[PDB]
């Protein structure tokens, strides 16, 4: 097997529409914040840029003197239907939409995303700063099909008007009126402020 | 049958172009708006910027499958399904679909589709900054299918509404109508969702 | 024939790239604008932002079917039909199509397409804030098909009560114009929108 | 041959990825800008927002057909044709194509494509508000094809909007052949000089 | 071989999904930014709007052909080629590609791709209106391919193609190459840092 063969196989046998459940798919989500571009304390809206690190297992991609990994167009893979509940724009994907697939079927996808959110911006210009909570989960898959779990400034722009004080991550299971099942989400709390 | 098989069948066999009429009866579509946020109101221009889950429900028997020893539901790309051609009459921007465009299909052919949508509308914003608030009428119906092909029907208000909005929801009421338009002889159905909201105090 | 069969046939035999001309003659296209809203006006730049239903009508016989015991009409994705290449000459943005892009096809091959469109135009906005108002002229015609191939003809009821503006009158004029580039004449309809700001 | 056959043949046979080079000579492309409107000007930033028909003409013999008893012309989706990779060097936005993207093909293989385009440019806007006006120079040429592959050649207010805040004083066209540092070959361009000025309310 | 044959061949057999890594070594990608314009600067937000030719160079042997009696080069739609997944780390808008998206392929498999791009960046704009000017750092590298698979290296005059009508002028351009690790991953990924030193014109 060479890269070409591996990539050919994944393409022809790829089943993107099909959730790779084994005998729920455990999805890991983590936001790596890169920049905060605009803030509005009046409207409670922020414009953020972050790497959305997403991790899961699709055994149907696995393979046996060959490369251990390849980069694969996500259009050829099943991807979890994650959405940000309080996003107020559709995510602008900044980077090439490639996933990374390991021979055992593990998948990394980590696009850089710019997106606007509705959240608590109050206090942004104080010592203690604002704490903006972003809620991400599967849109249509309940807890028996997809589970999400977590995994501050390492990649954060030194040239932003703002700075990051802290990032905390909390996991939840919520029942919505529309449906009987519980749907999991991760809540990323971004604590930031305008700089002195 | 496993998920893969079900989704393969749907892929191959589903007909997105074909209205799942039964015996020349109209497809009964259920519509309900779950308001999430109100982003920018303009009392001068009478325009509002709203975010809502558009909960849409209908039956397409051609999707059904014997679920005796199979999954009861699957998530399906709406590009693989027939979807009702609903439109908001008083929308002034095309709908921005925020969420993955997946429908949920039950073994008996019932379909849920509930994308989160951001869309600007032209409606009555007068009084938005009063006790009584504004009452914004959003009108949604089939664009091209009359009452004998498609029928629309309604199904907490603020249950999913953002606590961080500058606004608050006082009430949401849903009214159903049947309208005849100058272009065409037939009647076309619509649901009118009345959103009663106001600016929050200082 | 049921809907499925009709739609299968149309998809299997549709030539979306081929203008359905009856012998040497031109396809008769009907165009009519049903104004829904006026959103933004600029009397300085002479630019208006308008929302209108673009009612378009023509005949494609190749779509017809024996409806003796079959549905009389179906809704069809316009990607599966030939559509006239109409454009607004004085549009300054590409048309934003607001509604599902479905046409309506009758068993005899008549086609209705009426999407709701938001588009900005360049036109005379002067006087918009006077009792007599502005008169904004919008010119729509086939872009590449001349009069021998395509002919266009005209056909507040749906106007938003919440617009800052009101419609005084709408008139439609059809024209045939010769352009520098080409020897042939190209037809267009001119819709004159007479509107003003409200009290 | 009817229209359907002609369009089928072209769709199934024509090759858009392939430059219609005849006899190892360059494809002669004609370019001409028909200005329709000037929408926004900024004398500070030296940026203009313009709308123009981009009249483009060339020969692709591989499209030709015996029109003895057939239509002389058809309209064809440009996605089905080879099109010259023309670009405006000083454009600062990608071209917004306003019209249906149809070319016109004559039985002998001549092609007209004339979409209406809105695009913003960086150019000399100084003097826009004077009697002589500004002269905004627009440079168009093949992006990747050098002079032995593609040659560009030229051919004012006729189609210009009476409702623009501006008016056109003159349009001149100049043709050039330039060698860029990056590459050994010469690349041709046409420079359209737009001479315009602000009208007054 | 004529152009048509070569292009039929490339199209028919080219795998855009496959990194053309010869014998286990990394594909050597050359990157160079030719700045064309600076359109808007904001010293407060530290954001710049830039237009540049992104000169990109690499080898894909699988494209090569015997050019004994054939054309030496062709222009090819990049959708038909493998292209390195380069991204600007500090870009804050997705790149607007201004030019036709054609690569140039030489008979030996060398590829040039040089689109003109307009993109906005977050970087140090401080001092833009002084003698020494601002120095805006742009970081470009492979997004998913580490140093064993893709290596990036720099490629003349900063202002050779720069617009004389810009409100700004270029004082200097320097290029630095680095090798950096990231949390998600054990391997090192290469990048080139282009330092753009510019200021307001008189
Ligand atoms: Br179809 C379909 C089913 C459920 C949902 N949601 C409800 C369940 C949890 N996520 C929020 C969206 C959306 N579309
Ligand atoms: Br095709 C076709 C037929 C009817 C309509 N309209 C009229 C009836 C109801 N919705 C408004 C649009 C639009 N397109
Ligand atoms: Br191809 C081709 C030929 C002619 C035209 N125009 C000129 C004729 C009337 N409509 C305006 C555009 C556009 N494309
Ligand atoms: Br590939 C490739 C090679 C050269 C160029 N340019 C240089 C030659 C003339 N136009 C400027 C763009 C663009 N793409
Ligand atoms: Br898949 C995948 C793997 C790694 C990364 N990143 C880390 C390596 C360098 N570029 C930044 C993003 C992105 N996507």
């Amino acid at each position: 097997l060479d890269r070409a063969d591996i990539l050919y196989n994944i393409r022809q046998t790829s089943r993107p529409d099909v959730i790779p459940t084994q005998r729920p798919v455990a999805v890991s989500v983590s936001l790596k914040f890169i920049n905060i571009l605009e803030v509005n304390e009046i409207t409670n809206e922020v414009d953020v840029v972050f790497w959305q690190q997403t991790t899961w297992s699709d055994r149907t991609l696995a393979w046996n003197h060959s490369p251990d990994q390849v980069s694969v167009p996500i259009s050829s893979l099943w991807v979890p239907d994650l959405a940000a509940y309080n996003a107020i724009s559709k995510p602008e994907v900044l980077t090439p939409q490639l996933a990374r697939v390991v021979s055992d079927g593990e998948v990394l996808y980590m696009p850089s995303i710019r997106q606007r959110f509705s959240c608590d911006v109050s206090g942004v210009d104080t010592e203690s700063g604002a704490t903006c909570r972003i809620k991400i989960g599967s849109w249509t898959h309940h807890s028996r099909e997809i589970s999400v779990d977590p995994t501050d400034s390492e990649y954060f722009s030194q040239y932003s008007r703002f700075e990051i004080l802290d990032v905390t991550q909390k996991k939840n299971s919520v029942t919505y009126s529309c449906c009987p099942e519980a749907y999991e989400d991760v809540e990323v709390s971004l604590n930031f402020r305008k700089k002195g």
